[PDB]
């Protein structure tokens, strides 16, 4: 059966963290994946989920199988960081969430639902993209395609030609926008932007699906929900797929969600029913742990008053290496103005950087970025900030 | 998009424990699913996994992403568990194992990977079967057929005709098997017939897929995998989807393996690096509480030693109950020889019910089986033993 099996391409984020553990020289700097490091480069495991495990350490009976849809607060609660506390959606039991292995696991899962029980036929994707997005359809079936998306002169949302390539988007097709935080560009529109977004999708029938995975990174947990917001309130139909990995610091527990939103509550209990059928026929049921301390967390006031300034430390820290990286790259010879990565938000940087200096950087410096460019920011301390400015500034 | 979306059948096992806590009447008697309960009908979480998690507790220094087959510790003590000690597979270095989500996340992971990397249009499954099979790999792409196995009269295995329904099985197909406690029959093969069936697979090139959940229940953990290590000492390639949510109790945490071997370590590492793209674009590497906890258990000896005891006590209160039930259920009125249950394995019991007795024993005494006669043993205590055993004469 496996004789002719030929080997699978590297995964080009995951790969690298092999590459890094291999590498056994004394100064590497790894800067790829999306994961958030502190002023002493760890990632430590947040105060408030350590207090949360704590207390169900001592407070659990039975580990006794969840529903396929998982746990009822911690679906509720999720409701509200990304619609609003007294929504419409919410008041009028329009949406539906089921606690997903992840926000891929919820990415795969609406990929299932509408592959089965709709006759969506293609997915918009931005380019660029996070690139598993279009890993993740083709196995559910779907045809991925791009719309224009930031142009690299002026390092701006070209939003002319986002409009003009979206044109060619069918009514019925899925069209992927991320939240916040673009994974990665870090551009994302203004709110009079999306409200002009928000207005053409209802002109053309496109369903919309919204990626989450850093709400809270870019202005606050609020503030980086009003494009979904916006949008809510025009649509009828929508599905987003959040993530709470990286602003929960609980990468490797597996919490997200999959939110389905319809016109009414009997639509969308039907749809939902369905949604729970490709679930059983994936994993059974969701990961206990890591959605048991989200909802612990954002449950009791003291815990959620602790997460929230963990959460703006974070944001602050990635916020001083941005200028710092900026400073610094000027400082050691720096030939080009890099000022342009002030103006992005999220854990990223899109340096500009070609895919042979990011080879060369590797290689012979060991910094390690992915190959698009995309170097992590919260990846950068004080005390490695000269040596990868030195680096990079060698290899341009 | 949701308009003409209708409702999907309700699951016929999971669908029950909804009926079951939506019922109100205060003498209600669950039976249905796999879950085990203690005299005193809970399901506590075990002594060894709490020890455990206090130690995870005081120990972990961060929650950041796991490799995307999850823990190598978990994934050696899992093939030690299935294979032996020193086996040759394990020597050979040609078996390779990924951390899942339960042991459904195992067997939708292999449905993927030969449904992308092969030529399988078949899996051959039993007749009965673990409802859910059919539905996993309809949704990779395969076609299930099924074997013969079960005669109902003098309620046993009917050898001869599982051979004579196999015979139809070409080569390149997939046919499961259940490792032991049979789902839901209860009757396993003979270790001699498991050697006439190890022949024949390889007489008839079929391709072994072995589902393990109930492994430690029948006669002990290293006796109840001699069938499939009886398959693996003459073939050359072979996978395993492993559960651990039973046997540790550990059913809300979700953790599993699924485990491939091929002929030499080259074609095992080619085949599963197929394996891991499958596992990115569904949910993207494994949760971590469940697995890392098995781990911490099979690591120590004190816990390991504690953890065989607790499931040798499960093990032992199901056959006491299996007898009772028995002794009862003739002391009540039993007009049939219901004899046949004792010589069955697991937590189960294929009753004979007809599915409109089934029915009633739900609609009138409100004691919950599932609609093909199979009933929960570990539900039954010496307490609500005399009560069901009168409702089921009643119906009979
Ligand atoms: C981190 C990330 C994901 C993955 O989220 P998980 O919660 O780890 O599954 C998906 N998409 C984007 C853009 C991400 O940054
Ligand atoms: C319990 C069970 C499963 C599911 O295992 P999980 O570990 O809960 O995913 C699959 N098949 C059979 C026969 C089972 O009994």
């Amino acid at each position: 059966m496996f004789e002719n099996i030929t080997a699978a391409p590297a995964d080009p984020i995951l790969g690298l963290a092999d590459l890094f553990r291999a590498d056994e020289r004394p100064g590497k700097i790894n800067l790829g994946i999306g994961v958030y490091k502190d002023e002493t480069g760890k990632t430590p495991v947040l105060t408030s989920v350590k207090k949360a495990e704590q207390y169900l350490l001592e407070n659990e009976t039975t580990k006794n199988y969840l529903g396929i849809d998982g746990i009822p607060e911690f679906g509720r609660c999720t409701q509200e960081l990304l619609f609003g506390k007294g929504s419409a959606l919410i008041n009028d039991k329009r949406a539906r969430t089921a606690q997903t292995p992840g926000g891929t696991g919820a990415l795969r899962v609406a990929a299932d639902f509408l592959a089965k029980n709709t006759s969506v036929k293609r997915v918009w994707v931005s380019n660029p993209s996070w690139p598993n997005h279009k890993s993740v359809f083709n196995s559910a079936g779907l045809e991925v395609r791009e719309y224009a998306y930031y142009d690299a002169e002026n390092h701006t949302l070209d939003f002319d030609a986002l409009i003009n390539s979206l044109n060619e988007a069918q009514a019925g097709d899925v069209v992927l926008f991320h939240g916040c935080c673009h994974n990665p560009t870090g551009i994302d529109p203004t709110l009079e932007q999306w409200q002009t977004l928000a207005q053409l999708s209802v002109e053309k029938g496109w369903l919309p699906l919204f990626a989450f995975a850093y709400q809270g990174f870019a202005r606050g947990l609020e503030e980086d929900a009003e494009g979904l917001r916006a949008f809510a309130a025009m649509h009828k139909e929508l599905i987003v797929a959040s993530s709470y990995s990286k602003n929960f610091g609980l990468y490797n527990e597996r919490v997200g969600a999959c939110t389905l939103v319809a016109a009414d509550s009997e639509t969308v209990d039907r749809a939902f029913s369905q949604m729970k059928a490709a679930i059983r026929a994936n994993y059974s049921n969701p990961p206990a742990h890591g959605a048991s301390v989200v909802a612990t967390i954002l449950s009791n006031d003291a815990l959620r008053a602790i997460w929230e300034q963990e959460l703006t430390d974070m944001r602050q820290r990635i916020q001083r290496m941005r200028q710092l990286f900026v400073n610094t790259l000027q400082e050691k010879g720096a030939n080009r103005d890099f000022s342009f990565i002030i103006k992005q938000n999220g854990m990223f940087s899109f340096s500009g950087l070609t895919k042979e200096q990011v080879l060369r950087l590797r290689e012979e410096f060991g910094v390690y970025a992915v190959a698009s460019g995309r170097v992590n920011v919260a990846g950068m301390t004080p005390d490695n900030m000269a040596p990868l400015c030195e680096a990079i500034v060698a290899v341009l």
